[PDB]
């Protein structure tokens, strides 16, 4: 059990976001991205955190409806 991905920087990234978003569309990507980034670009983590209200003090403060600059 150990999936290996050679790349993950462009499409994949987007996928992740969408993944979470799909679950938490209310929130803005900008915030969904930040989280991911902080969560080793992990969808489960982000949600897990949110669900576990374990959202960092830097994210929980971030603009819940943060947008993504350019794309």
């Amino acid at each position: 059990g150990s999936s290996g991905s050679s790349g993950m920087c462009g499409v994949e990234l987007d996928s992740l976001i969408s993944q979470v978003k799909d679950l938490l569309p209310d929130l803005g990507e900008g915030f969904i991205l930040a989280c991911l980034e902080y969560y080793h670009y992990d969808p489960e983590q982000v949600i897990n955190n949110i669900l576990e209200e374990r959202l960092a003090p830097t994210l929980s403060q971030l603009d819940r409806n943060l947008d993504r600059e350019m794309n």
